[PDB]
Formats: structure tokens, C-alpha cells, sequence
């Protein structure tokens, strides 16, 4: 009912957007956290680390879940500031390229000490922590994410 | 993309719904409220508002949903961003065999009554009320209540 099936999330994918959170995840030394995506859609793409809502799931339960899955440390929603209301529109979904995927994007910005993360490999096989300079210089960074900053 | 009957159902039933409510104020200091005629909250005094639309932006999905719901077409410019709410319902919008969620995007604006074409689609009564009298009123939805805590 929360994580679907392959057939329902096709049929959510193809027929209205996404809601997501992204982290936008500084460092003591004030470098952010990206990782390089292994799925699609934005695959390859250098990209903050995020992830949908599910259904019936609060915000404040979805950001515990997602902070957990994408960075291994789960931290409740009043440790993040919010970061304004985005939308990102890729010509591909999870599955292939036959339809479209659209999120309406929720920003998150909080700290953390990277010795306390443990970053997992499923979703990004590897991570960088940079300066916002540095992120605005690559176009491996996806523009979804350089925005942020 | 307005969805045919059996995939909105399979969406509300696996996903949220992405919305835009607006807080409309006329030049007395209230807000308007319609009389619902479709689940969810059905029946209930409830702000204007509607889901956003797969590959539909932010900024048409305001112009189209000011258009629909109050009869005037307006630009998201006009809006004063108000938050973001998450509702749930135990109904949808064609039975009570299944949940609606909803994760909102509010808006604040002040307008001309004489300015609004108000339809007669989804309400079957309208009222201009003081913050006042809509907590006082269980027949407000509790989702709208809140928006003037
Ligand atoms: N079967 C199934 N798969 C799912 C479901 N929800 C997500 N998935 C898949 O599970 C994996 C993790 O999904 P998420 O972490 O929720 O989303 P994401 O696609 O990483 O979203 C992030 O990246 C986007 C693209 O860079 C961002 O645009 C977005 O805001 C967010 O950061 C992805 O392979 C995704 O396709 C589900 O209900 N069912
Ligand atoms: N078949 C179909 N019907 C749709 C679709 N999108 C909306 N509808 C239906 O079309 C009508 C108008 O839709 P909306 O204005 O988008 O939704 P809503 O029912 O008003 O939602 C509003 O009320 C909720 C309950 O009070 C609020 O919680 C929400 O934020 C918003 O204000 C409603 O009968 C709704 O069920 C679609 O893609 N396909
Ligand atoms: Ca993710
Ligand atoms: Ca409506």
C-alpha cells in the first residue's frame, strides 16, 4: 500500500506527479553531499540525495524513512529547514524511456558529521561531498540540483 | 492530463495528490468558503482549491485552478505562498473503499468580489467569513480550520 508494485508505480508514474523530498546535506567544513545516480530517471547524474512520498505517509514519517534510506542516519523533520517548493521534469521514468516522471519537490537543508553517516550503495555507486562552487562548475551535476545552490 | 476514471482511482488509491488551496480574502477580512458537492469532504464548508496535473507546472496549474475554481484567471505572482499541509480523507472521490491523501500547497490572496465568475461545478453554496466564525463551525472541514489557527 506504501511501496508499490512495479505495475501500480508505472500507472502513478505515468499519470500524475511525484511528491519528493531532497537533502540538500552540508558537512562541518560547509561541503554538500551528492550522489552519482544509478537509476533512472537523471541517471548518471551527480544529484543531492532524495526520495518520494508514499501514500497515507506524513511528511514527518517520510523524512524519517528518506533520511534513513538515502544516508543511513535517520533524522526527524525539525532538524531541517526548509528549502522552498521545486518541480523536476525528466523525459524518462524508472522503467525505460516510455513516459515521463514529474516531481513536485520539497527542499530540506540540514548538517550532519559525515563520519556518522553509512551511505549506501543501492541508489548511487559513488559520493562526493563539494563546495557550492565546484557544484555549479560541473554539468555532471544535474541542473536540479545545482539550483539549490 | 485529466485522467480517465480507473486510472485517477488506481493514482488516489497508490499515491498523493498534489494540490493548491487558496486563502482568498475580499475587503472585509474574509475568506471564502464553498459547500462541497464531491468527496472527499463532502458537504463540508472547504477553501477553494485543486490537484495539480501530471507534466502541468506550478505556474499553469494556478492559472488554470483560479480559473476553475473562482472564475477568474490569475497568475501564481498574485499568490502569497501559505505552506505546506498534508490532508487525509477516509473517502475518494467516487466511493468509501479507499483513502485520499493530499500534501498542499497554500496560497493567500486578496480579491474583488465583483471580479469572480463563482461556478457552480463543485459548490453549491458560497460565503465570505471572519476567521471567527469559520472556527466556530464544525461544518468547516478541520482542513480548512487550521489554515486560520
Ligand atoms: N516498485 C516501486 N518502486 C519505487 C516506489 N517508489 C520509488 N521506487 C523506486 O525506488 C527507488 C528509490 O526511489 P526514491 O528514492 O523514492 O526516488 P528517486 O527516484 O531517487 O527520487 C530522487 O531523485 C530524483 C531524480 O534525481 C529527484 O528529482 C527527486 O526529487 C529525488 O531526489 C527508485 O529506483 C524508484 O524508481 C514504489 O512505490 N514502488
Ligand atoms: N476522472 C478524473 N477526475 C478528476 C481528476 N482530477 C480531479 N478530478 C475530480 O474532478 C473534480 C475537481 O477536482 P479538483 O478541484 O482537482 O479536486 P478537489 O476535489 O476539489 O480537491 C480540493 O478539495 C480537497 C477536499 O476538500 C482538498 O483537500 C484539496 O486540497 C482541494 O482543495 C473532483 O470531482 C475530483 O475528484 C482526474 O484526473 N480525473
Ligand atoms: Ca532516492
Ligand atoms: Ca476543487
Amino acid at each position: 500500500m506504501m511501496f508499490l508494485r512495479q505495475e501500480d508505480f508505472a500507472t502513478v508514474v505515468r499519470s500524475t506527479p511525484l511528491v519528493s523530498l531532497d537533502f540538500i546535506v552540508e558537512n562541518s567544513r560547509g561541503e554538500f553531499l551528492l550522489g552519482k545516480r544509478t537509476n533512472r530517471p537523471a541517471q548518471g547524474y551527480w544529484f543531492v540525495p532524495g526520495g518520494r512520498v508514499q501514500k497515507d505517509e506524513t511528511l514527518e514519517a517520510a523524512f524519517e524513512r528518506l533520511t534513513m534510506a538515502e544516508l543511513g542516519l535517520r533524522l526527524p523533520i525539525t532538524a531541517g529547514q526548509f528549502y522552498g517548493v521545486w518541480q523536476h521534469f525528466y523525459d524518462d521514468n524508472f522503467s525505460g524511456t516510455d513516459f515521463t516522471t514529474h516531481y513536485v519537490v520539497l527542499g530540506f537543508r540540514f548538517r550532519v558529521a559525515e563520519e556518522e553517516l553509512l551511505l549506501p550503495d543501492e541508489q548511487h555507486d559513488d559520493y562526493r561531498w563539494l563546495t557550492p562552487d565546484a557544484l555549479l562548475a560541473s554539468e555532471n551535476v544535474h541542473a536540479n540540483s545545482r539550483v539549490y545552490f
